[PDB]
């Protein structure tokens, strides 16, 4: 239940160990005054320093003047930090404002249309986002609510997504979680310890072209519905064929252990692992950090389930795009549908107590 | 780590409150009494497996490659996580299978209450399964697999995820706070109070419905909070609405949370004052609800609130009088009841040969 440090060269919440719960929100900016927006960023950074340490924002949740609303809404009182991280990102549409056009990064590429895409524009896009991750879902909701509260009149929430449980791993020494299809998810990811792999595949460099993004990353979010009725009547062999790993151990087909290296030629030509593997993609590698969700029924007598997929990479054009292009023939496509999409530039870390979110851009 | 499944009562009522909830209401699609009893027996077998941390049937893997696995497998490698599974029967169940005359009188239809805004789609249900656990994935896997086993005989009508405390970081003796920032649960029936459970919670034989002896009656209300409006109210307005201060949760005029309230020092329409048993002829409830946050609606607003669950010996003498007395609650300014259901929760599964609903069928 400890705290994750808030300051660093990079923002926490990426290479950090994946916490149990997600509350992700996308925001549209509603002010034209760039000075007001910078003031917002400074105030949000100050709140996040309190929040990530387990402190109430402002002057606290009670004890102030009776006739004023309290600074902090109060529902996280007496809770530990719970490994809360807060990660902010800037959407492509933001750079149409405040005179930022010339500063939008080349690596903040718009996604092309992919086959099967059925994207809902209400749950897509966003001028910016905040990814709140914690082991306690009340801690995460409290942080989103209080950021939105502070930004009233300058930002509004466009759409949000709660993940009730992780389906990713940055800690290969810990148990790999399973997604709602019942398969381990996260075996061959990037570990928060693999410093060289993060430099090569995740962190933006100065040489890459955009100096203010040095130390940041780029985020692709995809809301993906699962056809669980269809999946749940498929045979065990069909399910294992679709992925290329067995269901129980999660081992590559033909091998004994989850972490044995896959031998791709033994997998079906349309197996998900075979098609997603860096070797099939010229070395393209992603940091996967997604969460499972369920949002009630579908109105047709079934549960509604899916995966809120999040990938961090050094450059959307050499990471998510080529891999997703190679999944056009994926056998998994029969059982899923992408229904929400958004990309963000995640800026560098807040260096110390005088720094603030987005300072290198603004 | 696990909660015993068998008992004179079903678990998940008086047993310790777990961190997470997945509540599902089901509608019945079969007219065949025999087919329904068959499913009740199949569900009970699955509940025994699930609550002990085992896969249903012949497992999540290792069976024939050309068959679908008996268990969908997303709980593999997880612990029992204090999973309890509690089943209830809705009044509409008793229009089927010839059971009309077996409906308990204590399973009363709720009156319409001032300010109700009930979504038909997220109300009612032929039956329900309350799945409580410290791991949300354990709870979801339980609902997911019972619905699968029942496919063809029942459909899921509506489902609600909820959270309370996170036990792995919050002390056990600490009152949780609801999403309005106030401690919630201070004056409640505790599972340790066997005499209050007999008086206020468990159905007795002389209550008039023998098959329900050892059962209870459940009211579910999905209560939206108007978060953004609440958060612009002054600290003094918030405390006036409840009759307790926000920091400590002490009744006005006292200094400790568990000090007994002086009701005359609260505002006349304070929530505690109107809800208290002394203002309702002694009517007392076991509250066992969970917070929810489902996302954000079309106007940018937080879709969040309290999934209110109350157990009582008779709906007519528990939930109805108290909710009636809330007609003028100052809290009504900030909440809206948007979903509702009632259920008869049968007595417990006595042993390995017993099954859910055996006393009724
Ligand atoms: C509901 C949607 C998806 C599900 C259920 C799913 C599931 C899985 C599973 C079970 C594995 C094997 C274990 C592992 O190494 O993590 C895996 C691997 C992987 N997946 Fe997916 N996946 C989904 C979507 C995606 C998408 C959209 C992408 C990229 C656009 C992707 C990229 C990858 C990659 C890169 C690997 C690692 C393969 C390797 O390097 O060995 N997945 N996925
Ligand atoms: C969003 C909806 C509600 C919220 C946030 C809420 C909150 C609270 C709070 C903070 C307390 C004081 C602490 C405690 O004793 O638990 C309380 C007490 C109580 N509430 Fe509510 N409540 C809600 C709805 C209801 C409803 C619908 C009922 C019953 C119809 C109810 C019945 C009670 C009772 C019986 C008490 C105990 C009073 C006593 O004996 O001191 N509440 N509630």
């Amino acid at each position: 239940g400890s705290a994750v440090p808030f300051h660093g060269a990079h923002q926490a919440g990426i290479a950090t160990p994946v916490q149990d719960r997600l509350h992700f929100a996308a925001f549209d900016v509603t002010t034209e005054d760039r000075a007001a927006f910078v003031a917002l960023l400074k105030e949000w950074t100050a709140a996040a320093r309190r929040l990530t340490a387990g402190h109430a924002v402002g002057e606290g949740a009670y004890g102030g003047l009776p006739e004023a609303p309290p600074d902090d809404t109060g529902e996280a009182l007496g809770l530990k930090p719970s490994r809360l991280t807060l990660t902010i990102g800037f959407g492509p549409s933001l750079f149409t404002r405040f005179g930022l056009a010339d500063l939008r990064p080349e690596a903040l590429a718009d996604l092309p249309k992919f086959p099967g895409d059925n994207l809902d524009r209400a749950r897509s896009g966003g001028d910016l986002c905040v990814q709140a991750c914690a082991d306690d879902p009340q801690v995460a909701v409290h942080a989103i609510r209080n950021l939105a509260r502070i930004g009233f009149g300058k930002v509004v929430v466009r759409w949000s997504q709660l993940g009730f449980g992780k389906t990713s791993s940055t800690t290969p020494d810990k148990q790999t979680p399973r997604n709602l299809l019942g398969f381990k998810d996260g075996t061959r990811n990037i570990a928060g310890t693999e410093k060289d792999r993060l430099d090569r595949f995740v962190w933006a460099a100065e040489k890459d072209g955009t100096p203010w993004m040095t130390g940041g990353s780029y985020l692709v979010a995809r809301r993906i519905r699962m056809h669980i009725e269809t999946w749940d009547r498929a045979s065990l062999q069909e399910q294992e064929d679709v992925f290329g790993r067995d269901k129980g151990e999660g081992a590559p087909v033909g091998k004994a252990k989850e972490r044995d290296e896959p031998f791709l030629k033994a997998m079906k030509p349309d197996a998900h692992v075979r098609l997603a593997h860096p070797d099939s993609n010229g070395g393209a590698t992603l940091l996967r950090r997604g969460y499972s969700f369920t949002d009630g029924t579908d109105g047709l007598g079934r549960l509604d389930a899916g995966l809120f997929f999040l990938a961090y990479q050094r450059d959307i054009r050499t990471g998510f795009v080529p891999v997703q292009r190679n999944l056009a023939t994926d056998a998994l496509n029969e059982y899923i549908q992408h229904v929400g999409s958004a990309v963000f530039a995640v800026p560098p870390g807040v260096r110390d107590a005088d720094d603030w979110w987005g300072s290198t851009l603004f």
